[PDB]
């Protein structure tokens, strides 16, 4: 731990002056033909054991950041708070139609369907397990309100339309933003809203690329190229949606969560370790799979503390049809 | 506000301006700063929002002046210096050459321009490609005819210039290329301006946009304390001083194909270039005001005004080496 949190401090700080430009017109045309580029890939990129995650994640099992109003917030209660923000700041309405794009296990759809029961509220997931999980919860809770499309989201077509397009935690695996950013808007309705969160620095955008021969840390968390993205970059891909609002959250709600993530992870770990045997079948491996559940943890969550949460950071838009 | 009495009688030095004009900076920056990136982005948004529900525009120098005082093509906005020792002249050939490329003009296309002011930007483009027709917009009697003439001296059936204010213009034209370099700064709700300006862009065609702004932070011209001379001295009437950022918001009717910024610094060297050709003439400025505006006193008066305007701004485009207050430059397709 100690070490690698030290090892990860030199990973941000050479991270931090690769990006950072002594002038704002090198540091703005940068990040413009950052984005141009992006024009140049494809939407994006061509199975975690649940028992796990009733450890690491906590109540709703939202593979994504929490809200924490003091670090006394538990980690289940930073769950509900971010995610009454996102109803909040989506300007959701007690009957409207809503789709949640990638659900992961539902945290969100089942929030929305329980919080407002004249929504009908559908899920996108590519996952058998994550679709029939959720759906179990319906099930269990009485919701004859959600609904799991089963489709990889860049490949979906449809004729139905949303009145609010939810997208959290899922632009981290898309490389053009246009082509995401083009599909979904003729998914909105006449006169509805899509609601995007994504990790980001404050400042420029990147691939996730070495920047040493000797940065251990892009090749063990990351193994395929994504970018991480910037907090303001989605303002250049507005051609068939446009932004309505845009807000940023601290980085030390990550920094808490993957906090969260480490601790209970590390409470249980006996019992950790006999999922990841059962699953991956060899000691050696679970004993691996801690490792890195620990280290993506710990460094990310160094990674996102920096500079009191003022670098890598939450980033919210909101956006309208067209 | 006797401060003003007797920083026109001469007895304000300079660089107490400049003086003061520093105080001014520190403050206006210490006001629009925020220590958290969600608060400055909060402040942006906000402001930004708050032009939306704004008139798009609130509801004349002479020309021997502005001669001297400027360019000899006249440049009312910012030139280019690749270096201080480029002259004003150049300055502004280099920044229209650098739109004519930021803008992708070709010869053969249609050019409006809107606020084409005395023309500058007009007539080079109209001189450099005698492909495309140029249509110039501003609303002065004197620019209109003034233009009009320097087409005469030209030799150039390439140019118009229609009389009217851009805030109504009302037109079914289409061209394929449009400027509003020096312009967005007498709008406020930019929206509402960039939806009329959409419908005059035809199929494929593009628009350019520059605008002063600070780096960061927008604000309405309205003074910070109540040590706020420079405010209501310089302006009348509140304009939006914008943010470089801002026009991302404003995305509606146009879309953004590219956005560049140039440091304070040229805008800075101008206004010390215009200062000097001022004061290199101090005695012509004076006759030619004293003549044009009816006594020797509010000669002094708007003489002051533009020794004042020229250090202030000068000074305030300096800021932390050309980093705060500075240029942005847009270009937009129809979305
Ligand atoms: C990696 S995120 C995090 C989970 C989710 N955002 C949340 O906050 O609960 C998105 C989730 O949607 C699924 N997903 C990821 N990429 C997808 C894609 N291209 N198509 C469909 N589902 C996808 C994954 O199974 C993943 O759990
Ligand atoms: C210095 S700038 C643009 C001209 C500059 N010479 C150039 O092309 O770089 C300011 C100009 O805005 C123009 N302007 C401001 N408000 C206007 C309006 N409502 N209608 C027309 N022109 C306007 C004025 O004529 C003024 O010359």
């Amino acid at each position: 731990d100690e070490e690698i949190r030290g090892m990860m401090k030199i990973q941000v700080q050479k991270r931090l002056k690769w990006g950072y430009k002594p002038t704002h017109e090198q540091q703005l045309a940068q990040l413009v033909t950052f984005a141009q580029s992006l024009k140049g890939m494809e939407m994006a990129e061509e199975e975690i054991p649940l028992p796990f995650l009733h450890i690491m994640c906590g109540k709703t099992l939202k593979f994504s950041p929490g809200y924490f109003k003091d670090e006394s917030t538990t980690l289940d209660e930073s769950e509900v708070y971010m995610m009454d923000l996102y109803c909040e700041r989506a300007q959701i309405k007690d009957g409207q139609s809503i789709l949640d794009l990638g659900c992961g296990h539902g945290s969100l759809t089942l929030h929305v369907a329980q919080k407002y029961r004249g929504c009908k509220v559908t899920g996108i997931t590519n996952s058998v397990s994550q679709k029939e999980f959720i759906m179990d919860q319906c099930k269990k809770l009485d919701l004859s309100n959600v609904e799991i499309i089963l489709e990889d989201v860049t490949k979906f077509e449809t004729e139905i339309t949303y009145d609010r397009i939810f997208a959290v935690a899922l632009i981290e695996a898309m490389k053009n933003y246009e082509l995401f950013l083009k599909k979904v808007s003729t998914w909105i309705a006449q006169d509805g809203l899509l609601f995007v969160e994504h990790h980001c620095h404050k400042v420029f955008a990147y691939q996730y690329e070495p920047l040493d021969e000797d940065d251990w840390y892009t090749e063990y968390i990351f193994p395929g190229t994504l970018v991480m993205s910037s907090s303001s970059i989605l303002l250049y891909f507005q051609e068939d949606v446009s932004v309505v609002n845009h807000w940023t959250l601290s980085g030390k709600h990550p920094s808490l969560g993957f906090k969260q993530w480490l601790k209970r992870l590390d409470d249980n770990i006996d019992e950790v370790k006999e999922i990841f045997e059962s699953f991956y079948g060899s000691k050696e491996k679970a004993m691996k799979f801690i490792t890195y559940w620990r280290v993506f943890c710990i460094a990310h969550s160094q990674m996102y503390s920096t500079n009191n949460g003022e670098e890598w950071m939450l980033s919210q838009v909101l956006f309208k049809k067209k």
